[PDB]
């Protein structure tokens, strides 16, 4: 990456800002900007690049061979009983939540078993979070 | 990436902003902008690139051979009983939720078993989140 | 990375800011800007690059062979019973939550079993968090 920017309200190269109840009188503004940007990113010179994978089996006796990749989820139990009993009562539930297995951004990058990788990998995940706003 | 920008309200190269109840009188503004942008991104010179995968089996005795890839989900149980009983009562539920297995953005990038990859991979996931807004 | 920026409110190269109840009279502003940016990022010169993986099996007797990758989740139990009983009462729940297994940003980068990797890997995850805002 080069320029990652997070701004809460206002981003401005040149900002002449005037707010309320302002007497803006007799202003003379002169501005010169000479901006140059030069970027040389991911410039690659490879004369040769080799990837080789070889598997040879000969006169072999293989048994019970078991290979399991990543992310092996087994025997998972989620239990949320919710019993509510009334007896001449007064319930005011304005903002209540029951949440299980909640995802916003889930990025997987090259989840495999056997990998031969050459190159560039970039991940950007920038945000703002407001899970609860209950007046 | 080069320029990732998050702005809450306002993004402006040049912003002459005037707010309410403002007496804007006798203003002389002069502005010169000379902006140049030069980008050389993902420029690649490869004279040669080789990917080779070879599998050879000869006079072999294979048994019980089991291969399982990634993301192996088995015996998964989700249970949310919800029992509500009234007895001369007053319930005011303005904003209530029961959520299970909720996703907003789910990106998978090259989830395999055997991979031979050459090149560039980029992932961008930028957002704003407001799960709950209950007046 | 080169420039990671987090700004709460305002980001400005040049900011002439005026607030409320201001008498802005007799201002003469002169500004010259000569900005040059030169970036040479990820410039690579590789004359040769070799990746080699070889597996040879001969006259071998293999048994009970078990290979398990990373992230092996087994026998997982989550239990949240919730029993509420009323007896001539007054409940005022304005903002209450029950949360299990909650994720906002989950990034996986090259989770495998056997990996041969050449290159660059970049991860950026910048945000603002507001889980609870209960008036
Ligand atoms: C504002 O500028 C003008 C000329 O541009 C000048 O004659 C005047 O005296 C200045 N002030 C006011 C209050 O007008
Ligand atoms: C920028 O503009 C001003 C006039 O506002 C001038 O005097 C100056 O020479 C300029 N600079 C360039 C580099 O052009
Ligand atoms: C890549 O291209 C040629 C080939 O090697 C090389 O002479 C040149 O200097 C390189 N360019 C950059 C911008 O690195
Ligand atoms: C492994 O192989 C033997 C026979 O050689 C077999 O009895 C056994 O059940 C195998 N293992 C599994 C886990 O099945
Ligand atoms: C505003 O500028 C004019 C000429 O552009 C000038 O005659 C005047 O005095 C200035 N001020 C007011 C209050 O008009
Ligand atoms: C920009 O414009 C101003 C006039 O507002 C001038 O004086 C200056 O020479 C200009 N600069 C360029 C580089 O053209
Ligand atoms: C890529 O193209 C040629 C071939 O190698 C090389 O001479 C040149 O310098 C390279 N260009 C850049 C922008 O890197
Ligand atoms: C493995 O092979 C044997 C016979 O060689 C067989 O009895 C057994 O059931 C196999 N394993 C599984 C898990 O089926
Ligand atoms: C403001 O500037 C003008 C000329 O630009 C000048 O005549 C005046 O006396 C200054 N002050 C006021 C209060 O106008
Ligand atoms: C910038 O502008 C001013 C006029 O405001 C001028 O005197 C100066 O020479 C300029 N500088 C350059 C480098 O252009
Ligand atoms: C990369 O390109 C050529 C090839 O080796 C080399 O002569 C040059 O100096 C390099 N360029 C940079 C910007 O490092
Ligand atoms: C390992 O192999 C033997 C036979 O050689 C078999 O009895 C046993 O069950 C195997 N192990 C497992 C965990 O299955």
């Amino acid at each position: 990456s080069i320029d990652v920017k997070y701004i809460g309200v206002k981003s401005a190269y040149v900002s002449y800002d005037v707010q309320k109840r302002t007497i803006y009188l007799n202003i003379t503004n002169t501005l010169n900007i000479t901006n140059n940007n030069y970027y040389s990113v991911e410039v690659e010179n490879i004369t040769a690049q080799v990837q080789f994978s070889k598997t040879v089996i000969g006169k072999a006796r293989l048994n019970n061979i078991t290979i399991i990749g990543p992310l092996d989820m087994k025997q998972i139990d989620y239990t949320v009983p919710t019993v509510i009993a009334e007896e001449m009562s007064y319930m005011y539930d304005f903002c209540t939540l029951i949440s299980i297995k909640v995802h916003n951004i889930v990025l997987m990058m090259q989840v495999t078993v056997t990998t031969t990788y050459f190159g560039h990998s970039e991940q950007i995940s920038q945000e703002r979070y407001q899970y609860v706003d209950c007046g």
